């Protein structure tokens, strides 16, 4: 019965760790353009 | 014995899904902060 939850949990939390893996790359992507289109702004003059 | 180890299990669980939500909101608040500045470049003519 309950120890069956062993694996469920164990499996799961692989999932969980590489979907961390994934966002923290897709969250730095977005980061990294965030950085490019400030620049083009305070290269254009518009960045205060 | 299991018990524990299925406690343990658990918190590995919480903490890593709590990292999920996490960079989901981080994400979708960098896509909005990337809207934000296209549609500054749009409004002063850098995008086309």
């Amino acid at each position: 019965g309950s120890e069956r939850q062993i694996l469920r949990l164990k499996q799961i939390n692989i999932q969980l760790a590489t979907k961390i893996q994934h966002l923290e790359f897709s969250c730095s992507e977005k980061e990294q353009e965030i950085e490019r289109l400030n620049k083009l702004l305070k290269q254009n003059g518009l960045l205060g």
